[PDB]
């Protein structure tokens, strides 16, 4: 792989190595709130993170992933639009160089400063690598970030970033509680889509919360001190690691709320 978010390998190039980039169910999308249909058949989301076990944080050269122990049903997502049980494997964010961009999904064309993705795989497929080969393999919970008051539950993530500045670095990251990243309301929009990074597999049920979380300017500024490059290489700040909105095509976005 050579893709990225630089001047010559960014989203508009991905289709050359990953032709599904021009597929029928690509993500992210703009959420037209006027057009999304309230679906009284959608259930409340069940986010069950009481037993979550974080293990490690990794700079993978395109974001940082907070990884979980997904060897048992500890931290699982169910309900909502989903049939069955999805196990949390990792979360990560996408963010901008400035507060006016950074999210992947947009809401009536509004871009948020960042977007959190909590990635879960369907236990009926046994492992993540098998799940991504299935149209109902993953459930990603997406949460917008706006800049205002600090998010206290994010600070532990922020403070470890200095230790994983460059691509390939990891650090122990135990005992982190992802419930501290969840807004008050679980109202959501949902639609069928894809991973937003190569290989762009069309395996995701997206669940995008309506209510953003607030983080401070100082918190997001620290995300922007990360590097895409490896240690000692020319510094390239990890900023603008978002894919823009893709064509909705023959898809409906449904709302869980009136
Ligand atoms: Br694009
Ligand atoms: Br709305
Ligand atoms: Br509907
Ligand atoms: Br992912
Ligand atoms: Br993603
Ligand atoms: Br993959
Ligand atoms: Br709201
Ligand atoms: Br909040
Ligand atoms: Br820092
Ligand atoms: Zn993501």
């Amino acid at each position: 792989h050579h893709w990225g978010y630089g001047g010559h390998n960014g989203p508009e190039h991905w289709h050359k190595d990953f032709p599904i980039a021009k597929g029928e169910r690509q993500s992210p999308v703009d959420i037209d709130t006027h057009t999304a249909k309230y679906d009284p058949s959608l259930k409340p989301l069940s986010v069950s993170y009481d037993q979550a076990t974080s293990l490690r944080i990794l700079n993978n050269g395109h974001a940082f992933n907070v990884e979980f122990d997904d060897s048992q049903d500890k931290a699982v997502l169910k309900g909502g639009p989903l049939d069955g049980t999805y196990r949390l494997i990792q979360f990560h964010f996408h963010w901008g160089s400035l507060d006016g961009q950074g999210s992947e999904h947009t809401v009536d064309k509004k871009k948020y400063a960042a977007e959190l993705h909590l990635v879960h795989w369907n236990t009926k497929y046994g492992d993540f690598g098998k799940a991504v080969q299935q149209p109902d393999g993953l459930a990603v919970l997406g949460i917008f970030l706006k800049v205002g008051s600090a998010k206290p539950g994010l600070q532990k993530v922020v403070d470890v970033l200095d230790s994983i500045k460059t691509k390939g670095k990891s650090a122990d990251f135990t005992n982190f509680d992802p419930r501290g990243l969840l807004p008050e309301s679980l109202d959501y929009w949902t639609y069928p889509g894809s991973l937003t990074t190569p290989p762009l597999l069309e395996c995701v049920t997206w669940i995008v919360l309506k209510e953003p979380i607030s983080v401070s300017s100082e918190q997001v500024l620290k995300f922007r001190k990360l590097n895409f490059n490896g240690e000692g290489e020319p510094e390239e700040l990890m900023v603008d690691n978002w894919r823009p909105a893709q064509p909705l095509k023959n898809r409906q976005i449904k709302a869980s709320f009136k």
